[PDB]
């Protein structure tokens, strides 16, 4: 649904009935409403996300009012099976990031990931469907928990070889990618 | 999850529908600098009393062991209790979310390889919980070396198979000092 | 005096004694619980505690029951007691709330003091002389006491404790079962 991303989108990997998509998580203009209405475990989800964001923002811009002071709406496409809910999360964090500092994501990324409270990412699924989306989008560059990583290499060379692919641990690492 | 834990988070062990699991507790600001709780983890009533009643008894703690600290009383936080244990056992995470609270609240990380069950009264009182096998089965499926019980399961505890018990540093507890004690023993005693 | 629907009788005790104290829940005006007879964050989260664990042993016992679920309620809980006394009157407040809840007064002569857990638990409180000398100026003959506090019940002159009907209890089903026999 988009081919360069405005501020407050971030591609994110979907694991759907069918196979994989690409999904665009949306944020826009303290407050979170969610929308694409999912069941509380979106909505938990999402807070956490929210809050790990928030506290990102005051370690990494003390300066930057936006999270903490806005009543945000946070878009996320249906389509994503419900036990593949959270893994948006890395997704969730980056838009309101994104939103937050008024900045784009960079060009040609996905991810794909849980995020907890303090920020450490957790391992999902559909690390096929996900990566065979992204590729079918044309992304060249994608993010992916750190015990996924064996999910990863049990795939085709056809699908993997070409892609910059990084294994994360914690947000912060994500946060770098996304963001120069 | 950690192997290390920051502060604020810290390893309770839970009984679950399908037996036991090592959960981490969570916690963090989400406002910056009177203060305030939000709990996440899909929580019933009670469960979601369950957690102001050990917020109350940490505020009340850190009045009295650090009685110039006052990040409890006037901060933000955010509360995550993971998913697992049953209705049933959810109280028991009481010491766990307490020791979580001061943790954060003091900076002070947690003693490695600590986990801990207990559901906390209003005056740190430590009542008996259930699934104690399950419990240090998790614990001992997750690399704990010391795991922190209520007196109270004492009994539980013995009549365990030695091989599951084995290898594991236990303290059995009244009150929650002594489970900060354990937790924080660089800590100034009281 | 005789206790209608929602009333119990606690027992305090007051940094210059004991005192007895007439806990009150009412109909005032998804429910809601406001209570007055101001305290500590303590005394307030006992009264939460109480409100939560009433409308579960509700839901348990009495299915079809949804009065603690449906009304608004205020909950008086007297002044005097102290801080260290604060979580004491937890047992009093769940049987104030059922009470109302079932329309069902308490039974006559009894009073009660004990904090309660989630898990139903009671457990033990101070000042258990001042508290037991109050019941006897009131009247009352019958008082229900945590288990914990047994060797401190004892531990009192037997003129005090003589002809007290006294009901040590683990656990609130005690209480019920005591309070409507």
């Amino acid at each position: 649904m988009y081919d360069v991303t405005p501020p407050g989108v971030v591609m994110g990997l979907a694991w759907t009935a069918m196979g994989g998509s690409t999904l665009f998580v949306e944020t826009s203009l303290g407050s979170l409403e969610v929308t694409g209405q999912l069941g509380e475990v979106m909505k938990e989800s999402a807070r956490i996300a929210y809050t790990f964001a928030r506290a990102f923002l005051m370690q990494h811009a003390p300066a930057n009012d936006y999270l903490v002071t806005s009543h945000i709406h946070l878009h996320v496409p249906e389509g994503a099976t419900p036990k593949d809910g959270p893994s948006a999360g890395c997704t969730i964090v980056t838009a309101l990031l994104s939103l937050a500092m008024g900045r784009p994501v960079r060009q040609n990324l996905a991810m794909t990931g849980e995020v907890s409270l303090t920020g450490k990412i957790l391992p999902v699924g559909g690390i096929k469907e996900k990566t065979i989306a992204a590729k079918r989008a044309g992304v060249t560059c994608i993010v992916l928990p750190a015990e996924n990583k064996k999910d990863f290499y049990d795939l085709a060379a056809f699908i993997t070889e070409g892609l910059e692919v990084h294994f994360v641990e914690h947000y912060r690492e994500i946060f770098d990618i996304a963001f120069p």
